[PDB]
């Protein structure tokens, strides 16, 4: 039988970024479309785009540094060493998918070292030289580092794009992976009858955001966790939740989570929906329903 | 009914440092004892020490800036914000519990900023002004930082302690959270192995460490997956320990049999020489069996 976890919002992770969920919100500017690929699962537990089992996995590169003619980088393979195949995913398992901005990450060797020295500031940019699909990233930060020191690099935080095109960083916008073509998680669109996405709200290390420091993304992490764990089978169009208070157990709205793992709410006329309820609620598994079961609205 | 999660040790993360599973040990040198504080829980969901739900909250410290007494650091909250409740726990939840080294950190405010010049590398020493117990931490890199700037630093790497008092980082030991005494501090309990010839298991992860004892290596009692399959499920203990089969999902074999104790922890038997669970492979699924007693005899495990 297929479960959510009885766990409150304000102590799980983003799925995109290792940060506690802050808020949840609806976007009319942005939730027309989103195709992350990190917090992508469907609810019978297969994982899809780079999304792993662990919010450890998140935001990290693995990979051997090369030194190019007007470049230095990295040839990329898995967290844990093994060979990247492009038949799984679009680009190594935790790689980061927030597009069109610097990377600035922090980069150490993968064999026991003595001093911080052989520790490295890296950037980087998402431009001609960005290929994770092909296996291949460049990176600012690289050139001291003898070619081929295998190295874990952690996302510490993301600013505008190096060459200007943009003025802040867009935390909606996913990376174009590069091609000569990667097998993306498919995009999400809101499915019709008043249904507006919810996104789980988390802040980020941004210099610049569209909206400060927060990161929107579709499930939170443990509820990926949760379903690639737990296998149930799919026996519906969709499961209706209800988030309840956790000391009442007192339905605070109805929500609609869909087989391809992004969860729906009908927001109230006055707006902003999700976003006044408490983040310290606990989703509930109620019923399968039918993909057009009418939700009742839900906030002020 | 209790269960652990069906999914590959491979796949999970370390409970203490947020990094993958890379194998499992058991320690003739370190495995008499530990007091870890973080990937502590009962197998009824209880968490213990500093021990987070989510692998995002580990190795995480909050605060406010202060400058006092020629020394700046950190009047500590939890990583929500919410405020931290001194003499209560040993530190925030999430604090880590590498003990006896130096934590170089990345800070940055919980603000919306425009330039990465407002992101700072500080350096966190466990000497005299190292007090999380009573919510308070001196840190280097702080001194240009305005009082009061509220921020979050991220554990980057460690390195030995800056006083010399130890010339490598030993993984095994948990922090002295303030100048109060051990037994004051409201510490989770020490770990024993319960006889019967059993040895912990540790489950190991490389992290960024300066001249490690063991390299890049860190143990932790369970995975954090673990932890958190505990805290949904809330199953009642029924019996004095839990019989674990360890399943090569692949191959359809039991590779070895384990208990879990309440305490939250795992035991072995190991082989003759004592590398016991070392060699096996890290993609295998543990299953729940059934409640045993505590004096219910494993088969020898490894090579
Ligand atoms: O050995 C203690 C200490 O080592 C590093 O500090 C050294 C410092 O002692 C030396 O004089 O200069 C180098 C070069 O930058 C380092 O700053 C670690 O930084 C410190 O954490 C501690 O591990």
């Amino acid at each position: 039988p297929f479960s959510v976890p009885n766990l409150p919002l304000n102590t799980l992770s983003n799925s995109r970024v290792p940060s506690l969920i802050r808020s949840m919100m609806v976007s009319r500017d942005h939730g027309q479309m989103v195709q992350f690929q990190n917090g992508r699962v469907t609810l019978d537990g297969q994982l899809q785009g780079t999304t792993p089992t662990s919010a450890s996995q998140l935001c990290k590169i693995r990979g051997s540094v090369f030194h190019a003619n007007g470049g230095n980088g990295y040839n990329l393979t898995e967290l844990d060493g093994s060979p990247y195949h492009a038949f799984e995913s679009p680009a190594p398992i935790g790689f980061p998918d927030l597009g069109e901005c610097d990377w600035h990450m922090e980069a150490s060797p993968t064999t026991q070292f003595d001093t911080g020295d052989v520790i490295k500031q890296i950037n980087v940019k998402q431009e001609a030289a960005f290929a994770p699909h092909l296996g291949t990233i460049q990176a600012d930060g690289l050139s001291d580092v003898s070619v081929n020191t295998n190295m874990i690099a952690k996302l510490g935080w993301v600013s505008p794009a190096s060459d200007g095109h943009r003025g802040n960083v867009d935390p909606w916008v996913i990376p174009r992976y590069g091609s000569t073509a990667a097998q993306l998680a498919p995009p999400i669109y809101p499915p019709g009858f008043g249904e507006a996405i919810v996104f789980f709200m988390s802040d980020f290390p941004i210099a610049h955001g569209a909206n400060g420091l927060s990161v929107p993304c579709t499930i939170p992490q443990e509820f990926v966790t949760h379903f690639v764990n737990e296998q149930a089978p799919t026996r519906g169009e969709a499961a209706l939740l209800h988030y309840l208070d956790p000391d009442t157990h007192r339905n605070l709205g109805e929500f609609k989570l869909y087989p391809e793992g992004f969860m729906t709410c009908v927001p109230n006329s006055s707006g902003t929906g999700p976003q006044t309820l408490p983040i310290n609620g606990v989703f509930v598994f109620v019923s399968w329903v039918s993909r057009f079961y009418q939700l009742k609205p839900v906030g002020t």
